[PDB]
């Protein structure tokens, strides 16, 4: 792809954290602590799941940035409206306002209603996304494949303002604990 000239700088929103999440000073790293991180309730972070939003909102025009997910077991990743539910359970579908991909046991499949399979032959260690906000697009690419294709949403109905969207996962099994990491431009 030729999307890098988009590249936008995202830093996370800490006050949109699940309470167990552990954001770096840098703002550009997060990862999952073994224990809640002392922080008062808010009516802006996700409750049931390790989700945090990034600070920039996106109305208008074309974005990219990326993301390492090296040697994770599960991760959710792309971007969500900013008024997405943040309390209880839900899935991640356009239909709740979520346009994202995920690994989870061992297979990629984007958030589609239902759930669609992704092909990746090359198991990805950095992702791009792509955000065309005036022709409704969301793209995926793998940055260790020679940033092959990985998905589009197109026809997209954002409906509102879009925040980029991160899940770390839980860490169960003891192999998930690494961090999503935002990569330098
Ligand atoms: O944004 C949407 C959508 C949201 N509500 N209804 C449709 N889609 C992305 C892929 C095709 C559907």
């Amino acid at each position: 792809h030729h999307h890098h000239h988009h590249m936008v700088h995202i830093t996370l929103d800490r006050n949109t954290a699940n309470s167990w999440l552990i954001i770096s000073k840098d703002r550009r790293q997060v990862r999952m602590g073994d224990t809640h991180q002392n922080v008062s309730d808010n009516k802006e972070r996700f409750s049931n799941y390790p989700m945090v939003l990034g600070a920039q909102r996106f109305s208008s025009g074309k974005m990219y940035w990326e993301v390492d997910v090296t040697q994770k077991e599960a991760w959710d990743l792309g971007v969500c409206r900013d008024s997405v539910q943040r309390k209880g359970q839900f899935s991640l579908s356009p239909e709740n306002g979520f346009w994202t991909i995920w690994l989870w046991q061992d297979s990629y499949e984007a958030g589609t209603s239902p759930q669609t399979t992704l092909h990746i032959q090359v198991p990805p260690c950095q992702i791009g996304i792509f955000v065309d906000y005036e022709a409704g697009v969301v793209s995926f690419y793998n940055i260790t494949d020679h940033g092959s294709l990985i998905y589009t949403f197109s026809e997209c109905v954002f409906a509102g303002p879009l925040r980029p969207f991160f899940n770390v996962g839980f860490n169960y099994s003891g192999g998930n604990a690494a961090p999503l990491k935002l990569c330098p431009l």
